[PDB]
């Protein structure tokens, strides 16, 4: 698949991109206000991720920290980031269908769309003001809106066993962004896409 990402959004972020145990194309890279970034992700990739960082700094070789969503320290992103994080999730090549949503179950720090620029189905997003609004006890004060699991490492947030059910916390999530999963159990928001299709990631998509 061919991905652009957008930053829409006033402030810089660093853009990231990642299939957990490795980078997509170069894993990351700094998008200004209102940048697109082209990469290529390979057909068949499973478990991909895409992902805004905020307020990061890098030294010349690529190394530094961000407040939100930060990978090991890296520039370019091998592995997943630091919630919280709103996460693009997408498996590609699966069976002849492309499958993509956005999750809310490691956080939120920046608005997302994610759409494909392709035939054959609809976007998805979240974009609602989930940081200005977060209960008090999510607020992350580095920045973002921490999902329950991250705060409170229990069994019925994290969904360890499987069991699990919706919270009053998974419910806020749910109430802002009905088109995002909640917690790890919640009604699939995910949209089946045409194999091989493309796609948009736009941070801070709406006002």
């Amino acid at each position: 698949a061919t991905f652009e990402i957008v930053n829409r959004c006033s402030y810089t972020v660093w853009a990231a991109a990642s299939k957990g145990d490795a980078a997509l194309d170069a894993g990351g890279r700094q998008l200004n206000s209102g940048e697109s970034w082209t990469i290529n992700v390979e057909p068949g990739t499973n478990g991909g991720k895409i992902w805004a960082r905020t307020d990061c700094y890098f030294d010349d070789s690529g190394s530094g920290i961000c407040k939100t969503g930060d990978c090991g320290g890296l520039l370019r992103c091998k592995r997943f980031g630091r919630p919280p994080t709103t996460l693009a999730e997408f498996s590609l090549n699966q069976y002849g269908k492309d499958y993509i949503d956005i999750s809310n179950i490691k956080g939120f720090n920046v608005p997302m769309n994610f759409s494909p620029t392709t035939r054959g189905c609809r976007g998805v997003r979240c974009a609602a003001d989930i940081v200005g609004q977060c209960p008090a006890k999510l607020k992350a004060p580095g920045g973002g809106c921490n999902d329950a699991c991250t705060v409170f490492q229990t069994s019925e947030y994290c969904c360890t066993t499987g069991k699990c059910g919706p919270t009053e916390y998974s419910r806020f999530f749910k109430r802002l962004c009905p088109d995002a999963f909640s917690y790890v159990l919640d009604k699939p928001t995910t949209v089946t896409c045409p194999g091989s299709s493309n796609y948009r990631v736009t941070f801070c998509p709406t006002a």
